[PDB]
């Protein structure tokens, strides 16, 4: 019984299990903290854990290490992969600064370790719009999202470049116009609660623009929604709000990296002690300086 070993292995790891809001339910069931990247690493800060298990994909993990050096960070399977952030190129920055003389370089957090060590600042979708603001630039580079550098754009007024100019969620571009007329239709009652990562035209059809961690806190605003983001975000605001009603925007929103991760596997990480994820110190020491900024700058 994978669960019962899994969670013999926790306590003899001395191990906390962080899982992403896309987890599947199997694997929330038996992590310490569920959420977002950034508030998981945040959370592992304050407990005295020797080995974190990271049930999400690899640049998750990378913040949880960048946040917490001391403890032994483990990544259930290094297929656990974001094709977002792997768009994104150390010499797409540099050449975005090139040709942007002296503009900030601002990096989502859904990015990788190595991209944050050429950021000026991180941003969440949450704190974007503020962070940008106190820039005193007309012109800002920001990655790896195209989609929610669009967001910034228009709440900030400036001119947000993306790098690379490409760079996207192969699922969140999922949704269209189309799969916005078909919820209203099918949930006329419903609000449509929809990730910043979807295309501009789907963003302005929302009720809400939020991230997954935004979306639990403002799901008290409605009783019925409409979910676009990736298909097993429904499944947890069902368990948080079990008297609401979730529907998915498409059955077909499915991240493959976030499902490479299974029980199978983190059974398989903890009584193995693999995969140790590992950010280079110099590296790391420019990411964390990066996260220190937004925290600064919000
Ligand atoms: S849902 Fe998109 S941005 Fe998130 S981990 Fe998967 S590919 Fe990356």
């Amino acid at each position: 019984d994978l669960v019962e070993e899994i969670l013999r292995l926790k306590e003899e790891r001395n191990a906390i299990i962080l899982a992403h809001n896309y987890q599947l339910p199997e694997v929330q069931d038996i992590a310490d903290f569920i959420g977002d990247s950034l508030e998981l690493a945040r959370r592992a800060t304050r407990v005295d854990a020797d080995v974190i298990v990271f049930a999400g994909v690899d640049f998750m993990a990378e913040t949880a290490k960048i946040l917490n050096p001391d403890k032994v960070v483990l990544i259930p399977s290094r297929e656990a992969t974001c094709a977002m952030a792997n768009m994104l190129k150390v010499e797409h920055i540099l050449e975005a600064k090139r040709k942007y003389p002296n503009a900030p370089v601002v990096l989502y957090v859904n990015s990788t370790a190595e991209a944050k060590a050429y950021a000026d600042v991180t941003v969440t979708s949450a704190n974007a719009v503020e962070v940008v603001k106190k820039l005193d630039s007309d012109v800002v580079i920001f990655g790896p999202d195209k989609n929610l550098a669009h967001y910034v754009a228009k709440m900030t007024g400036k001119k947000i470049i993306p790098v690379p100019s490409k760079g996207h969620c192969y699922v969140h571009q999922k949704f269209t116009l189309d799969d916005v007329e078909r919820a209203k239709k099918l949930h006329p009652n419903a609000k449509l609660m929809i990730h910043p990562e979807c295309i501009p035209e789907v963003q302005e059809k929302a009720d809400i623009i939020a991230s997954t961690g935004g979306m639990i806190k403002r799901a008290c605003e409605w009783d019925e929604w409409v979910v676009f983001t990736e298909r097993e975000m429904v499944y947890r605001l069902r368990k948080l709000y079990p008297q609401k009603k979730f529907y998915p925007a498409r059955e077909d929103a499915f991240c493959i990296g976030m499902k490479a991760i299974t029980l199978k596997n983190i059974y398989e990480s903890l009584k193995d002690m693999k995969y140790k994820v590992e950010v280079p110190e110099e590296i790391a020491r420019k990411a964390r300086k990066a996260i220190e900024r937004m925290l600064e700058m919000s």
